[PDB]
């Protein structure tokens, strides 16, 4: 990781939220390209001091997203370890995350953004699955749109997958309870039995999020009531826009070794029209 000095960053509008983080817009001053000095936009993520303990976790994540190189996944620009404060520093996508995005704009996306939009994600799947990388936090918040569909010059949306953060194998088990239904069956009964066929999971679960404009699924059930719904082995109901509930439910599958590989899912994807 490259470390950048704390001299170089400004902290500055909290974006919200992630489990023991903080994050917040900022800004780094650095030399670019034929030295030209910049000052870049930049998405600061900061470990709560009182979970310092996950630090190496923290990083890890980070870590996995930086081994390889892709146009759908979020640079990362470095690390701040100056002082007692551990921060991720990473590229700012414009438009930020897509679940707000879609609960603010749900009135109008059809299904071509859907599909353009799922068929990026898959493949970004893809990537990491031909790379036997896990990913282990597929889901809407943790995908951002750099830059938005114009139907003036056929433009289709682009998105990126970001991070996952601490990993749901170091989780406390209320927070992995909590993240039903992203966390796939098998996590719950195991957390160390985190595999490729998680995120194929996470995948229709975010697909499910992708179609019902921003809602989360199962929101009305607690914990107990969360644990219960994967003890019946029920599926997500199909959207109103239900182009893609079979393909939700068929990676829902409660089997892991039974879940399509993303080559599979990204010709039934391109199938459709
Ligand atoms: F706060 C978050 C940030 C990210 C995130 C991770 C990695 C890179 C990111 N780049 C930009 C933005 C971002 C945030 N807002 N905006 C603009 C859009 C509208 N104008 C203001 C800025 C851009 N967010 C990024 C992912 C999340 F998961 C949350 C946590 N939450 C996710 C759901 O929404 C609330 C925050």
């Amino acid at each position: 990781f490259h470390k950048i000095r704390n001299e170089d960053l400004i902290f500055n509008e909290s974006l919200g939220q992630g489990t023991f983080t903080k994050i917040f817009k900022g800004v780094r001053r650095e030399v670019g390209d034929y030295g030209q000095l910049h000052e870049t936009e930049v998405l600061l993520k900061v470990l709560d001091k009182a979970h310092r303990n996950y630090s190496e976790s923290f990083f890890e994540a980070a870590s996995m997203m930086s081994k390889l190189s892709h146009k759908h996944l979020v640079l990362n620009y470095g690390v701040c370890v100056c002082g007692d404060e551990n921060i991720l520093v990473q590229e700012f996508v414009k438009f930020g995350s897509l679940d707000t995005y879609l609960k603010k704009n749900k009135n109008c996306i059809n299904i071509l953004w859907k599909l353009e939009v799922a068929k990026q994600l898959a493949a970004a799947m893809h990537f990491l699955e031909e790379n036997t990388l896990i990913h282990g936090n597929v889901c809407a918040k943790n995908i951002l749109l750099i830059r938005e569909e114009d139907r003036k010059t056929g433009n289709p949306p682009f998105i990126k997958l970001s991070d996952p953060g601490i990993s749901i194998t170091v989780l406390p088990k209320d927070i992995l309870q909590e993240r039903i239904p992203w966390v796939p069956p098998e996590c719950i009964e195991n957390p160390k039995n985190l595999n490729l066929a998680t995120d194929k999971w996470s995948f229709g679960t975010t697909l499910w999020e992708i179609c019902s404009g921003g809602d989360k699924p199962l929101s009305a059930l607690d914990s107990q009531r969360k644990l219960q719904f994967y003890e019946d082995r029920h599926q997500l109901p199909a959207p109103k826009a239900a182009e893609l509930a079979n393909l939700i439910n068929n990676c829902m599958d409660y089997e892991p070794d039974h879940r399509p590989s993303f080559r599979a899912i990204i010709r039934d994807l391109n199938s459709l029209f």
